[PDB]
Order: C-alpha cells, then sequence, then structure tokens
C-alpha cells in the first residue's frame, strides 16, 4: 500500500485510519514538504465522507490533535 | 429578489449561493456600512443548515476566502 | 457623588445604600437587556470613580460580564494614555480610580474648567455595558418576525429593542428600520407598509398599521 | 431643581439619581402608554431646563420617539420666538436650555415675577410626549369593544385609556364617551345603557351595569 | 408640606417628585380600588392645599373621576361656608387653595391653635375619592359568593374588599359581615359558619373554616 | 421619629409620606402574611407612639384586624399598669399615645436612662399583628404536604412560612420541623429524610433532598 | 451609618426605615437566591455593627437561616481572636457588636488608619449568607440541562445562577463553565459549542448559539 | 325564608314578589338602616330578569310606587 | 276609526302607529284634558305588546320624543 | 342608522358608500369638530377591506376628492 | 403507629378513636407543650368527617369531656 | 300519650315536635326538676335522628331558642 | 399597433407592458401633451386589472419609477 | 468516555462503577480541586438509583471506603 | 438452634428476629468479642434481604436502637 491508497473505511474510526496513515507515511518516508502535503491534503482527502466534512469544518492548518479530537465522535 | 430573499437551497453549492448573494448585493448597491453588515451577518444567516454551522464555527472574523474554502466540502 | 460642605469645600458623599440596591436590582433582575444602560447612566449620575467602582463591584458576581468590563476599562485607560501623553495629571488608571485618591478625583472634577473624570470613566463603563448587553441579546434582528396575529406596536417594540441591543451603527440601524422592519412584517401589515412607499416614517407606518 | 442655599441665594440641586432611574423605568417599561405623561409631569416637577434635558437624554435611546420630541421642542421654540419677539431675554433655544446658562435659567425662574422657563419647556415636552403616546396606541377608539363576558368596569377602563391616548379634543371626547361607549358595549350592557337614555353620566352608566 | 427654616420660620417644602410619582402610580395603576384612599392619605400626609392641588392634578387625566372630585370639593367648600359664616378668615375656596395664598395656608396651619386647612381639604378629597372608589367597584357585595373549592380566607378577602368599596354605613356593614358572609359561603363552609351560631367573630369563623 | 435639632434639643420628625405609603402597601397588598411583621418592625424603626398611631390608622380600614389591634393594645396597656403601679409617669394609655403629649413621649425616649415607650408600644403592636397574621393563615401546618413532583426547597418554604404564621412556641416548632416536615414529605423525599435519621439539621435534609 | 455632625465629630445615623424595609423585602421575597448577597452588601454599605445587627434581626424570622448566621459569626469572631491576640482593642465579640459600644465601633471606624469593623463584620455576615444561599439552591449544577427548544441565553442564565449559588472555588467554576455548560447543552447547541473548540469564551459561545 | 332567599320567579308578578319581600322584611325586623339598604339594593337584585332591567332603568332613586307602576306591565 | 280603536299591528313600526294615532287625535279633536289622557294612556294601551313594555319601562310623564326614540328599535 | 352603522358592503361602490355616509352625517348633525373626526377616521374605518387599504395608503391627509378618485377603480 | 397516623375510621366511635389517640400519645411521650398542641389541634384534625365538624363547632376551647359528650351521638 | 312516648316522626319538622312535646309537658305538669330533665334529655332522645345529631352538636345546656334555630333546616 | 391598442396580457409582467407601451409611444411620437395624457391615462387604462388597481392605489401624478416599483410584485 | 458519561448501570456493582469512575478520572487528569469536586459530588450523582440513596444517607463526608462498604450489599 | 442458624423469615418482622437472635445469643453465651462479632456480622448476615439492605445502609457500628428503628418499616 502506498500512502496514496491508504483510505478510511465506512465503519473505521478516525484514530485507526490516522494510525494506518502515519505508519505508512513513516515507512514511505518522502521528503518533508511531501509529508506536509500528504498530512494536510491526503489525510483529509482519503478520510471517509463523515470525517472529511468534519475535518474541512476546521479549515486548513489545524494540528493533528485538533483533527483527532474533532473526528472522535464519528 | 432583495438580498434578504437570497437564501441557499438545501443542495445548492455555497459558491453558487455566494455568487447569487454578491451579485444581488452589487445590484442593491446599499452604502458600504450596510454592505459590510450584510456580508458579515446576512450571508451567514441565509446559508443552508449544512453550511451555516461550518460558517459559525469559523467565527465572525471569517473571510470570504476562508468561508468558501471551508464550505467547498459540503 | 460630590456635594458642597458647610465650609464651602467640595466633598465626597457616598452613593446611597438604596441607590446601590437599585443598581443591584438592575444588574440582577434585568439580565443585561438594553434598559441596563440608561439605568446605569441614571443611577451613576453624580458618581466619582470611587462610586463607579462601588457600582461595578455589583457586576463582579457575573464573572463573564465583569471581565468584559475590566477589558473595556483597561482598553480605554490605555487609549486615554495614548491620546493624552503625560493638580497631578489625570492618567488612565487614575481615571479608573485604581491609582487616584478620592481627593484627586474630586479635585479634577472641580478645577476650573474641570476634568470630568467621573463622566469619562462612566462613558468607558457604558461602552463595556454595551458589549455585555449585545452578548446577552436573545436574538439577532434578522430573527425578529411579526406573528400572524401580533399587533404592529408589539412587533415594532420587539424590533427596536433588538436593534438597540445590536452593534449596528446609525447608518445600518437606519437601513434596518427602513427595510427589515417591512420585510419581516406579517403579510397583512407588509401590504400596507409597502403601499406607504419607502419614505415612510415610523409614525406613518404605525398609524397605518394600527389595529391590523 | 432649585433650592435655597444657606447664604439665601437660589441655587441648582441636580435631579436625584433615583428620580432619574424612576424616569428611566417610566420610559423603558411602560412603552409610552398614557401613564408616561403624568409620571413625567410628576418626576420633572421642580426641574430646570438643564434637568429636563437630563431627563430627555433617557428618551434618546428611542430614536423614533426622541426625534418627535426634538421636532416638537424646536417647533415650540420657534413659535415662542414668533409670539415673543426680542436678566437677558428668554429666547426659545434659551428656554430649551441649549443656549442658556444654568444661572440664566434659575435667574428667570427667580425674578419677580418669574419667567417659569422650566414649566414652559416642560409643557413643550409634554406636548411631544402626547404625540409619542398617540403613536404608540395599540388600537383606535373604534376598535375598543366590550367582550361577551367582560365587566363594564374593565371595558370603561380600556375605553377611557384609549380615549386618553388619542388626539381627540374635549368636544370629540365628550361625543365618544356619550355614544361610542354605548355603541361598542356588549348587548347585555348596551340594553341598560340605552334604557338610561342619552343624558347619563358615567357614574349612572357604571352603577347600572355593575355585575352584568 | 411645612418645614422649619433655619431662621425658625415655618416655610413650604414642595411635595417631592417621587412622592408625586408614587401618587401617580396609585392613581394610574390601581384603578381606584379601595387601596387608593389609604395611599392618598399617606402620601398627602404633610400636604398644604397647594400640595393637595398638585396631587389632584394627577387625577385630572381621569376626567370622569376628576369631575366627581371637583363636585365634592365645591360641595364641601359651600357647606363649610354654610356652617362657618364670616390672619384672614379661612373661607371654603381659601381652604380649597384656589383663593388663598400659600403663606395664608401655612399661617392657618401654624397659628395657635392652628386651623388645619390641609387636613380639612384632605378630608374633602378623601370623601370624593370614596365616591370614585365606589363607582369603580367591579361588583356589589351581593355578587360576592365563595367558589366550590375557594379558601375561606380568599372569600373573606374578596368580601371585605367589596364591603370596603361600598357606601354601607357601619351598621349595614355589621349586618353584612354577620349575615351575607355566611349566606354567600359555599355549602362546606356555610355548614360550619352556621354551627358556630350568629355571635361568631371573624376570627372564630376563619379559624373554624381554615383549610376547608 | 426623633431627631436632633440645630439647637441640640431632641425633636419630632414626622414619619415620611413614602414610609407611610410603604406601610400602606404592606397592609394592603400582603394580606397579613407573616412578612407584615418584619416590614412593620422595619418601617416603624424610629417611631414615637404618635408615629405608631399614624401607622395603625392604615390598619383602620381592616375593621376586623383593627379591633384585634385595639384589643391587644388595651390588654397590654392594662397589664403594663398592673406590673408598673404609679417627667410624668409613663402610664399604659400614655405609652399607647392616647393620653400622652408628643413632648412627653420624646422626653421618655430621651431621659437617661430612657424609657423606650416607642419600642414598648411597637412590641404590643407586633403582638397584635401576630394575632392577625395567625388568623389570616390560609392553612394549618398539618395541611402542608409536599406535592408528588414539588422541590423539597419549595415544600420547606411553604412549611416554614406556615410554621411562622402559627401560634406554636419554639418547643412545638422544633417538634414540627423535626417530625411533621418528614411525615408530610412525598415518599421520594420521605425515604431520604428517614435515612438521615432524626438528628438531621435542615441543611442536611435539604442538601440530601436537593433535586429529588 | 456614620455621618459628620455640624460640630465636626463623627456620629451615628441610624439605618433608615425604608432601607430596612428594602432589606426585609430582600430576605422575605427572594428566598435566599444569590441576589440576596449583592443586595445585602449594597443596603449594608455604610453600616456599623449596630446597624448590621439591626439588619440581621430581620433574618431572625428564618430560624434555620439565622442559626447558620449565628454560627458563622461566632466562628469568625473566634478565628479573629485567634489570629489577633490581645481606643480599646477590637475583639471578635466587639466587632460582632454584642460586646462593643456604638462609640467604640465609630471610634474604630474613624481612627487613623481606621479599623473597619463594619466592613469586617459585614464580610463575616456575607460568608454566612453564602452558606444560606447554598442551602436554598433548588438544584445542583449537574441538574441544569438545556431544554430542547430553550434559548442558549436562558440556559446560560440558569447555569451561571446555579454556579453562583454553589460552593465551587474559581478553579472548579472555570472547569464547570468550560465543560458542564457544553455537556449539558441540547444537541443543537452542543454541536456548535463543540465546533468552536474548548478555548471558547462565553461571548463566542453565546454569539454562535444565538437564536438556535 | 330569609330576605336573601326571597327571589322573584320567572313568571311571578312584581306586586306578588314585593308583597313577599316586604312581609319577610317586616318579619326579620332588621334595624332601619339595614332595611333601607335592603329596600334599595336587595329588592332590585332579587327581581327576575324581566323586571330587574326595568328597575335599573329607574335608577337608585326609584320609589316603590314608581317601581311597581313601571313593572305592572311585565 | 275612533281614537279608541286605533291600534298598533304586530309588524307595524311605532312611528307609523304614533302618526296614525296623532292624526286621528287631531281630527277627533277632543278637549285638552281628554287629549292628555289619550296621549298618555291610550297611546300606550293600544301599542303592540313589544312597544307597550318598552313604553312602560319609561314611567309615565315622558315626552313623545323619548317614547319614539325608545321604541325605535322595536 | 347611526353613522357608526353606515358600513360599506363587500361589493358596494365607494361613491355609493360615501353618499350614504355623508347623508347620514348630515342627518345626525353632530357639531363640526365631531363631524371632522368622523370624516377623517370613521369614513376610513367603515370602508370595506378592498377600499380601506387604498384609503390608508393615501394617509390621514387624504381629501374626499382624492379618496374617491383612488377608490373609483375598485 | 405515630400519633400522626392515628386517624378515626368512617364508622369508628369517637371514644374508641380517643382511646387509641391518648394511648399513642402516652407511648410517644413527647414533652408537655407538644402534647398540649397535639390534644388541641391534631386530635381534631384526625377525627372523621362526621365528628370533625362537631368538634370544630365547640371551638378550640373544648375539653375532652365536652368533645366526647358531643360526639357520643355520632 | 305520656311525655315519655311523644316522639318526632321521620318527616315531622322539629318545631311541630317541640310544640307537641311542650304541650304534653305542660299538661302532664311534673315537678320542675322532672321538667328540666325531660326538656333536656327526653326532648333530644325522642327527636328523630337527623334532629338528634344536630341537637347533640350543640352540647347540653343550650336554650330552646338555639335548639329550634339549629334544627330549623332539618 | 397604435398606442391606443397596446394592452397588458393576463400573465404579462408590468415592466414588459411598460416597455411595449413606451416603445410604441416613442415611435408614434405624438405631441408632448398627448404623450402626457397617454402616459397618465392610457398606461393605467390598458394595464391588466391586477396592475390597474395597484396603479390607481397610487393616485394620479406618480412617477414611472413609483408605478413600476409598485406593480413589480404583480 | 468523559467522566460525566461514566454512569452506573441498574445492575452494575458499585465497585465496578467506582473502578470505571476512578480510571476515567485518572485519564482525564483534571486538576486536584476539580478531582476533589468530582469525587465528592459527581461520583454520587452518577450512581444508580439503588446505590445513590445509600450514598446520600452517608452524607457528603463519606469516604470511598465507607461508600463502598455500604454499597457492597446492593 | 445455634446462633449461627437463627435466620429471619420472609414475613418475619425484624424485631421478632432480633429477639430470637439475642435470646439465642444470651443462652449460647460465647465470650464478649465473639458476641461483638455475632451482633455486628451474623445479625446482619442472617437478616432477610429487605432488612439486610436497610441495615447495611447504616454502615457498621450502629447501635441496636438505630438498627431496629431503621428496619421497623420492613
Amino acid at each position: 500500500t502506498s500512502i496514496l491508497d491508504i483510505r478510511q473505511g465506512p465503519k473505521e474510526p478516525f484514530r485507526d485510519y490516522v494510525d494506518r496513515f502515519y505508519k505508512t507515511l513513516r515507512a514511505e518516508q518522502a521528503s518533508q514538504e511531501v509529508k506536509n502535503w500528504m498530512t494536510e491534503t491526503l489525510l483529509v482527502q482519503n478520510a471517509n465522507p463523515d470525517c472529511k466534512t468534519i475535518l474541512k469544518a476546521l479549515g486548513p492548518g489545524a494540528t493533528l490533535e485538533e483533527m483527532m479530537t474533532a473526528c472522535q465522535g464519528v
């Protein structure tokens, strides 16, 4: 699995998806600005729709803390 | 249509509603203090229930760029 | 307040216990509806900054309201020092009455011409109370709509009450009373309010809508 | 108001903070029902034009009411100058207390005979408050009808309250109390009110309709 | 009212603005229920005829009530001149305070022994207010009946309130409280009120009917 | 009340018109609920017997209440003469202020040590008002039961209000608050009030029953 | 309170009869809701311990409340003697005003610098009133939940009112307003209050929830 | 019957009711101030709905002669 | 028709009956006291019952003005 | 009919109602201050719902010429 | 049974109820001021509806001899 | 009939029974203390039950006036 | 089409009728007072009934601005 | 779960609820004044209806040892 | 029966069980600390469940008075 094809399932809790995403990101180990892009754009774009709407409600530039505490009810 | 009648439909994209709103706001050509008030309060109040909560979460300081960026995912 | 002594000197008279209890009834029972600003302005009327602090100690029970007052008073004291760079000089915290003595406050209020540090601080307080009154508004003006069988007098009262709570400058208020007040009327009144045309004063609107 | 100093000179005493708060409660809580005119006339009782302006600053929150007062005061000041063409002379804006000093107002109020610039300006204000009370009337007198099970005392109270808000001269009021009050009664009372004949006083009407 | 000056002379102090506003609240808000007589008698307490006229100017808004006062005052002034045929003499219209100067009123009130023209005129006014309170009664005493589940305390309150509005002399009042109060009770209370027998005081009636 | 004159002599100041109107509002509007005793005791606070008679003249409209006051005052004046057999001597009817001059009352109140004829007569009046408050109680304490969904704070308020109207000595009151207050609670509260055991203070009872 | 005599000496003026009646209305009619502390603090404002005892004699009708005051006053008087071991010395029961003369109280309040035995005893009383206000709370803060159609302004008012009755220190209050106020909101408001994030001030919470 | 129980029947002539009223009033023999009050107010209040309006139209000053003269036509 | 046999019909308005009555009275032209008796007694006695009750509610001695304004609703 | 009973029918022309109103106003012959009040307020209040709104839109200053001119089209 | 639970049955003789009441009052052995209050008020309030009215008619001053003498006929 | 066997019927008004009782007592003309006993005890004991309860509600020693006014509703 | 026969249809918005009217008036180019008459009288008389009533509610002499803003809801 | 969501089930042992409560209280790691408040008030308020009454009967001073000792029998 | 096998029945009132318990304890006459243990532990443990819960609601160390007054409603 590339980081590009890690995706959140319908039932999958956001914290499980985030852990899969960042483990894949850590292994795939692209350069820092590619990691910035992936953690800002792919992390949201590959979230499931119910998380993706809650994430975009935060506006870009939020921390991972704020993203996880936001999605924790989904 | 008066600007007070420009209301976002339940499935209408926020960008299409903003386009209608600011077109009507330009046609009505109320003075700038009134336009400022309308862009700050009325644009939010007339958004549909999906977008309206996103816009409130940005706070009154939101800029039209931020408002559209956030609502683009609805 | 300030009174003349029998020796002719200006001297402090403490704000009376029932004037303070009247202000307590205003702060407690009115929940910062807009009446709380005229009633403050009235009960404060002669007040020195020491007396005004004695009044604000009542708002100190509403810790959320009290910090907005503290903020706006600190803000205006700083801006005062900013516009007025340095019989001592009336500095911002001296006008607030934290720094100044009572004799300094009365002195400022009784030089010729006086420096009205009471009325100044009272104006900073009223600007803070305006923020609090705005926060405690139950509705925005866009939520105020006339009922299907509600008198136009009641709807006008609700409208102007809400309009008076809100931040709107006079130009925005004028636009609201000209256009929201018509738009948000019930259809029976809205017909007449349109038929008068846009140049109608509130008197003409009300006397036309009377009993509808 | 005016008081005697210990030196025997007439001098200003400021209108008390709780008298102002009483007037604020009148302006705010009564929504310009006709009670607001007797209560103004009472709380104003000793007032100089400076004090009357301090009271009108309370109405300044009701910008629609306040401009009717400004209008009627400017109108009466102009008409005063028109009837009274020119120890200085009391001009219209001097009676309003925009132009005059406090010492000028008290002087006029304490010459022999005095010029009662307080009671004059107070009368122009009461004429403006009459306009405002009329605008805020919930109903016209023709809308006041008795309920099918409403006491005639309640209906008389509603009627005379509305009659007291309206512009009617005393001749028109007399016709209304003689004929509308009968016409708009419920049929049970209307029978008795007719059977008394047209020359019945309100006392005779009420004591006949008592408990119906 | 009358006060002692620092020079020792008796002198007029004008009836205070909030005492007048208290009287306005009595006249306006209580609709001439019987409370309006004790409250008049209280707020009037020190009043000269000039002050009493300043109070009656409040009733002048209720033109039907005001003419009953004018009538009863003219009637009693005439009867005063009739019983008292002629440091000037206190004539009826002088006691009314239309004819007399303020200094004449205070003089009469401060001769030794005084002529209490204030308390006299105040008594004629209270006799007029009694007529008005009677006219505004919502019910006659014969209409006052206890509800099927109404406390005897509430019914006694309603009864004595109505009894206090009515024209009944004390002998007629005594008969009413002895017999109507029993007759018009609900059957549960009426049983006990009969079982006490006719010589029962109101205390004995109430404590027996308590909680029924 | 009594005040110091500028000449240093103690002198009468008449009980103020709005203090009398405050007492009228207490007598009229509260229907002798137990609040009427603290409010009497407060408004009376400085009163001479002349002033206390001026207050009782307000109760004179409630002829049933007024005769209980007359009775209790005559009773206590007689018992005063009985305990105190005979700068004149303060006799019972002199303390009542029917017999004594105003100067005699103030003299007694300002000898060294004083005879507090005001506070004495005020205590006889309060004993009469206690009888009247007891008569006007809507319920006996045995009738006070908690509703099935009534807060224990409301029930405690109703209970202690009724307990405060009744004749119970402090020992009987203590037994009532210990046992009736539990017995008459609803079953939800009654369970907890029993589980605390009999030695529970009202604070412990209320904080346990809070929100039940 | 304390006033300056015409001879320049500080002297007692008794707490006015209508200030006492205002305090009676606070104790009687408000049932120890938290307003009773600001209103005490206001009406007390100039009070000597003799005056404060005259105010507490009003609470003496609420024997359960009065013993909590007695307790807290005795407790603080003992702790005062404990921190302050022994122009006489102000001992605890002297500050309570059981032991001290009136002249001793005014002396302490007018030495240079003064010992503010009035404001001290007033602070012990306010600590007792806080205990009583807490006992009479109708609900704990955990019981305060928003209704399904209740304005967030009303719910905030209920919440902060209850929060103000409770014993919570400011750190616990801060946690409550940050987290209970969100948790106990209805789901419509709770969504927005969560979407603002945890760092939201009450102003930001209210203006976002306005009209929901 | 007390005087308060003496009430005019719906078809009873006013003269027969007055005869019952003043007979009962003589039997009860209340003092003259109370009798005056009863003859003035209670005699009117206890009349039937037909006569009661006639009596009110005469005003409180009506004399028993005038009251009976007026009600004779009912 | 004698004045004695002029009578108001069931549907006849009072003013029409009064005009018939006074025209007959004017023609029959009895002496003044007989006219007084007829205008006070026959005028009421020959009114229809609904007018006759309203007339007797006025009490004798009323003017013809007051009699007509009273009956005008019948 | 009193002037207070003169009310415009739902299909009645405003000119026919004005003719009835001013005929009744002339018959009642109330004093001129009362007539002025009736012509200003009561003529408007008694108009039918179609005309009444037209008359209110002219304001209280309307003259009978203007009132009739405006209502001629109903 | 507490004394507050001792209540007279609808057909129970007043003497049998008094026997139960004063037996329970002796067992509870509350202090004499409380006993006095209970004998004066509670004994009356707990009587059945037939006897309770008899006891109230004697007034608060009734003595147990008088109370029993009166209720013996129920 | 002896005074001992004079008794009130079920429908008999108390005043009729009292008149029969005291006429029999007057004729039978026992000594004064026997009359006292009969007028206090037999008069109540031979009343019908509805009167007898109302009489005992008065307590012994009442006058005949009070006994008759009490029973007058039965 | 003469200006005399330009007429508003049932569904036709007032602004479309006004534009047809004034284009025809501009082409037909009668003298100024005839144009005044046509723009005041024919413009209203040839409006459809729902507009014609709203126009006459304005009273004669209104501007074309006020006429168009008035009819814009029809 | 927040500590405010930790509520005792109707059949859940008080020791198992306390274990959940103090585990969540340790995880949330609010400052000690807030923990003190939660252990004193919230632990009681969130108990089930059986245990809650037991805990209230111990008073606010109860210690967790005493609270558990008492509720062990539920 | 040993004190160990004295037990409260389902219907048995607590005072009857306590009397059986303490009579058995008095006869079996174990040493004082064994009696302390039995009166604290066995007395509660052998109570019926409805009493046992009410007893444990008191917390250990209560007097026998408080235990009996507590269970008296069961």
